[PDB]
């Protein structure tokens, strides 16, 4: 019965027939989210988020009036705007363009309406006592957003606000136990769970996740795992968050802790190439320069038929650029041709520079009729290592 441990993990399931026999799971999985009231709520963030960008543009002295045309450049020196935060501040402008408050002339911008007094505050209270199961989304959202002015003029480290040494469970939540989180996160653990029904009980195991952070999503595969043939590799770039994450998971004896810095290359930072069966890159992958070569790091990782578990948010959103944007890691990309504005790709453009890194049998999690929006904008990617 047994064969040799140092063949390829050919035992792993194709992603394809992954998707396939978590079909009746999936699509009961999407039912037990409200179509309804995660969309109102989320449209109301949105423009929330309005008010938190007239408010600190505001703070700064904004006193362009109607009809007054300016440039990126000549707006960030009125505004002090220091120079590492100007691509955040152009978001803020393009997002005042969206509403109307704005308007976008070639290189120009061009002020279309007033904006109104605002008071973000009494409208995230407001909020919080309606959606209260969103507290932990607002608290963070009225935590970044409410010290802008300060993040813009260089004064306040956005890290201190959205992963302060003493509160990294709130972000933690918002990873972890969001609506849409706790969808998104239950494929991510049926998936692996699933991929992997077929190993031998001659063979062990190995998983390693990349910018797990405080471990929202390894919280969910963890308890499933076989603790005598599974090694866990958790690692993140910052040793605060693996710190933070062996002490949550001191119950698991199969975890190991390591940074990793997925930008350069993983064998130089003690890494074995090529010998990792699965993958999982929760939000993280675009938070870097490039992501093909950031992808073909990940790949380098990954046995040759292993399984790539990726997690991530696929369309433009106003609230999450006011706290994850205003971290450098939003703002990294310099692929233009690929990202021109953004950090986060569509599952369209997932797949198809996943297929130029070397990445095969591509499958995006959830398709099901009748899905709430909210999980169309965010997606679990699987992918398998291809030769
Ligand atoms: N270049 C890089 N390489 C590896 N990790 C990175 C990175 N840049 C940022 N990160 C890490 O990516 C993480 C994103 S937080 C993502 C959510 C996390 N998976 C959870 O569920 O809790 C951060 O903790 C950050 O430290």
């Amino acid at each position: 019965y047994f064969q040799s441990n140092a063949l390829p993990p050919d035992f792993l399931l194709d992603p394809v027939e992954v998707s396939q026999q978590l079909a009746p799971s999936l699509t009961e999985l999407v039912t037990l989210l409200d179509n309804a009231r995660t969309s109102e709520i989320g449209t109301q963030l949105e423009e929330l988020s309005v008010d938190y960008i007239v408010q600190g543009l505001l703070q700064m002295g904004w006193s362009y009036q109607p009809t007054e045309s300016f440039d990126l450049d000549a707006a960030a020196q009125c505004l002090g705007v220091v120079p590492t935060q100007v691509r955040l501040f152009e978001r803020l402008l393009q997002i005042l363009a969206e509403v109307g408050i704005l308007q976008s002339n070639q290189q120009q911008w061009q002020v279309q309406k007033t904006a109104q007094k605002v008071n973000p505050s009494k409208q995230s209270q407001s909020l919080l006592s309606q959606y209260p199961d969103e507290a932990a989304t607002l608290t963070l959202l009225e935590r970044c957003a409410s010290q802008l002015s300060g993040v813009l003029r260089g004064e306040i480290d956005p890290v201190q606000l959205v992963f302060p040494q003493g509160d990294l469970t709130t972000a933690t939540q918002l990873y972890k136990d969001s609506a849409v989180a706790k969808v998104m996160n239950t494929i991510v653990e049926k998936v692996i769970m699933k991929a992997m029904e077929k190993l031998p009980p001659s063979r062990g195991i190995r998983l390693l996740e990349i910018g797990a952070g405080t471990g929202g999503t390894t919280s969910y595969i963890l308890p499933h795992l076989n603790p005598n043939q599974t090694e866990y590799i958790f690692t993140d770039i910052g040793a605060l968050f693996t710190s933070k994450a062996q002490e949550k998971f001191q119950d698991y004896r199969f975890l190991g802790y390591q940074t990793l810095d997925i930008e350069v290359d993983p064998s130089s930072q003690g890494f074995e190439s090529h010998r990792y069966d699965v993958i999982i890159a929760a939000n993280v992958l675009h938070a870097t320069t490039s992501l093909k070569q950031t992808l073909s790091h990940v790949r380098q990782l990954l046995a040759p038929g292993g399984i790539l578990v990726l997690y991530e948010a696929t369309t433009r959103s106003r609230w999450v650029d006011l706290i994850f944007g205003l971290l450098e890691g939003w703002w990294k990309f310099t692929d233009y041709e690929l990202r021109p504005d953004y950090p986060l790709l569509n599952r369209e453009q997932w797949k198809k520079v996943l297929s130029e890194t070397g990445f095969t049998q591509v499958v995006t999690l959830p398709e099901v009729e009748g899905m709430a929006e909210a999980l169309s904008q965010q997606t679990v990617i699987v992918a398998q290592a291809a030769s």
